[PDB]
């Protein structure tokens, strides 16, 4: 039984996050989305409110969950029985920082770490500056699934 | 159910890519290994002593198999009934380089590209570089495979 | 009627800076400098001040303060370039995503520009942290700037 | 009275390049392609031609050859920019000592310009080795270069 | 005659840290580890403790010392009448961001930067991904010297 | 007694080079400039007029000795009682290529690699383009020594 955690605080998920999603479920027999928590940054979205926002734009998913996690990734990952991580990257700036705690990740717990390439149409998506430029009045409805912007819009007014 | 592609031209194979092999045979139910051999230029090792050392190194591995190509990747991998690529990674430059590939192949096939950290033991090796190094001398055994010592300084000689 | 704009916090202005307005000058009938209202050391009419006395010797530059989105700022002057130093690979990958961002919102392109070779090390941040600790940024700076610094630290 | 030259091999040109010519010939008053004559697929005066059809609605901008040092090119046109697309930082490292040269030897700058997402993965040789291979590179290349490269390898 | 500084927060020193110590003392006359301590921001570990955790895994290194310092580094270093400062890098984006600061160090004071590769085996490893991975309970017991380790947990409890 | 060895193909020396030999004999007590020759590329200079431009540009450096080298680096530098490398790095992309070889090189052999940032001045000078420019009749006299654009003048005529 195959699976892969895919870690983030997806506040609020993007297209580029749907996309990485949709990669993994298609070749993993599980996908586990971790929604993490930090209690010094509060985001935009609480955590239930970026859980919902990813259920719905993970629907036609079947074999993809989503939960939040606290404390100690790897801890998250083996207390479900699984020993993969999936996540996204977009430069090798990204690369170079995610392989130091691919590493350490695997050295302190036996847990691997996937990588997969940005779709070329989503390479410039991030959920800060999707936010940014929403904040300021730009348009970013092609960036984000459907069941978000509409969220965001309500926030922002 | 679930499988990957291990692609090169492990000639010849190095513990670093063992590590690879290794780790997506832990995640996928398959793994095939890719022997991509170039009609045209010829190196170090014939098809066979590359697919020789490889299986030498890899018999702990029950859902890993060796196979020689040529030609489009993708075409191999969609043949095989398979939808995956897995690839190690040392270098933000291996990953601008190799983005670019995965796309190109995502793009043309529909096949995914994973991509793997380096285990920092192996951060340096290549077998380039290993080649290079055992032609002037320099002792390169603890970075190859058993399967592998001997049967590189025979040819050198 | 070309025109870009050559958007920065520019706190102070240093002669990498300057660089890059003079190059952006040369290829363009108008330059726009865009000092963008956001950490902070001088004032934003000191900055606009400080980058106006360095540029005097520029006839087609101009300089006006920001709020917003950049997009917005460029295309409410009619423009839809932008002018950009680089220094390294890193400063590319993350301005690229801006860029790409800035050209799927509102159209308007990016246009980047090598730092100069003996400007290679100068940014604002670090060239007041050193002036902080008495180290001699003098020849990082307009003279403008320098003097307005070594006043501003005492 | 502003203008750019944009170089390469472009054998064949792709989307890629012809999304930087278009880019270049909305901010210059007038673009200069230059094909540089050098590994080879296409005659010069093929390339030459197969960026000609695929820039014809671009008024301000033609097509040479050259040779030679890029900057006498450049400057034997009295210009001094060159406007090149940039993939990656790898591309930018690479890239920025080139520019810092030319501008060195002969005062020509250079504007580098980010990629479109679309085109990330485009380039000339990965293009021809796929298509090689029986891949289908349409969606990449200018339909005018597409028949020909399908002619090509048959 | 020859000499290095080999300058750091250090809070706290890593085996990283450690093999860099040592590479720098076998190639310079003396090295000197200059703590640097900047006195609006506390860290985990007192300046006692940080130098303390140095001088106990650095015994069998008869030409380093240790002492704190802080303002501009390259005054510390030519106070002492030195010339050289000794780093580790583990990246390339760490050599783009060191390269500006190395430049700007000879500019001002005409001290140079001498930097080294990290051990392939440290290369994931920094204080402040340690002192996190620790805090959520992660075993990293073999990436910091036993001078340190236990202080480490002491602290988080 | 401390030393490094400074190797590359030199084919000419440019200013560039000359900076990284100034700062390394101002380190070291001693150090050993290696003008590799590869057999394969016989490049512009011989190994006899490149050492010659070698020892003119670094007359003042009475520190500094000039030697051709074949083989192995590493036995190269060993087989002189030294243990350490010096080379100059103008990017990222330079020092992750450089890091896999001073990785490869301290493993072998246990020879250290010390690495210096480009002084901004020559960030962009390489032999390699600095021929390609001269070449085609460019200007790069304030980019090599004056004992090199002299007998530069010579080979192009
Ligand atoms: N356009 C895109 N394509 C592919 N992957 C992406 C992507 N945008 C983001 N990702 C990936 O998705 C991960 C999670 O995204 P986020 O949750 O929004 C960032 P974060 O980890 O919560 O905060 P951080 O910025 O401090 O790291 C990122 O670390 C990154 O790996
Ligand atoms: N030390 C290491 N750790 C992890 N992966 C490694 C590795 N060394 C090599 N690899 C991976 O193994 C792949 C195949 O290596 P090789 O067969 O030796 C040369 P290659 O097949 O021509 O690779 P390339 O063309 O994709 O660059 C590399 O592309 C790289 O992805
Ligand atoms: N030495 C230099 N040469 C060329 N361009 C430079 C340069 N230094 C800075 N620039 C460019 O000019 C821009 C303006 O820089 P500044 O606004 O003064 C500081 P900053 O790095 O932008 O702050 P930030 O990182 O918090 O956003 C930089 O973002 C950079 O694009
Ligand atoms: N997808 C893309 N988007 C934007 N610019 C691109 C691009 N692909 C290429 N370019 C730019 O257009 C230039 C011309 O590329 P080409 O001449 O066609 C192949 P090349 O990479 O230059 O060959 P070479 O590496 O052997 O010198 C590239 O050097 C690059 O600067
Ligand atoms: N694993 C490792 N291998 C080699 N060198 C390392 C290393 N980890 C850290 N270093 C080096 O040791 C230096 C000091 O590390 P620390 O004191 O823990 C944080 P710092 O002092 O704020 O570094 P920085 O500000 O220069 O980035 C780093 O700048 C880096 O050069
Ligand atoms: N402007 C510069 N500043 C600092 N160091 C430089 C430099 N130009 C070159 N170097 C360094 O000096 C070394 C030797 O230079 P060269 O001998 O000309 C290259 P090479 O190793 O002979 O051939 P290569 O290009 O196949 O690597 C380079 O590997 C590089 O480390
Ligand atoms: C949330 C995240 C995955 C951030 O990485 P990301 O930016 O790729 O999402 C990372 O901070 C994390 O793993 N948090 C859980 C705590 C932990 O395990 N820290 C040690 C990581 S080595
Ligand atoms: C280009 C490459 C060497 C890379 O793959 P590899 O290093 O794993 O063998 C090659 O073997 C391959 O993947 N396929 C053969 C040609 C090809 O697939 N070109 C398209 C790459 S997008
Ligand atoms: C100010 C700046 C240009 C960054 O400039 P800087 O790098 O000089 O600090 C950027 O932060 C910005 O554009 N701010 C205005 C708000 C905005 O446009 N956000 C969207 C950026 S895609
Ligand atoms: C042709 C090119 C612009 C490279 O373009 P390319 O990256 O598209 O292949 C470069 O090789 C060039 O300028 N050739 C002409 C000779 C020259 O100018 N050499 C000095 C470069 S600093
Ligand atoms: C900026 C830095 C953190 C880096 O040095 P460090 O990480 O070795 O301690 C700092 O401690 C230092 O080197 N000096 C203190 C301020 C300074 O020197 N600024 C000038 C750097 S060019
Ligand atoms: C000549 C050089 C130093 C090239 O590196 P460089 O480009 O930095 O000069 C390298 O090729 C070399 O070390 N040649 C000697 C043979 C050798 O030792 N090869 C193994 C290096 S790990």
């Amino acid at each position: 039984m195959t699976g892969a955690v895919c870690p983030g605080s997806f506040d609020p998920v993007t297209l580029g996050h749907l996309d990485v999603f949709e990669r993994a479920a298609a070749q993993f027999d599980e996908v586990i989305v971790a929604v993490l928590i930090n209690p010094n940054k509060a985001g935009m979205f609480t955590v239930d409110e970026r859980i919902e926002m990813i259920r719905e734009s993970t629907a036609d998913l079947p074999n993809l969950r989503v939960e939040s996690g606290q404390g100690l990734l790897v801890d998250f990952v083996r207390e479900r029985g699984l020993n993969a991580i999936v996540k996204g990257l977009r430069t090798g700036t990204d690369f170079e920082y995610e392989l130091q705690m691919a590493q350490m990740n695997k050295h302190i717990a036996g847990v691997d770490t996937f990588f997969v390439a940005t779709a070329p149409a989503y390479s410039f998506v991030s959920s800060s500056l999707a936010k940014e430029v929403a904040t300021y009045g730009g348009d970013v409805s092609a960036l984000l699934p459907a069941s978000v912007h509409q969220r965001l819009l309500g926030k922002l007014r």
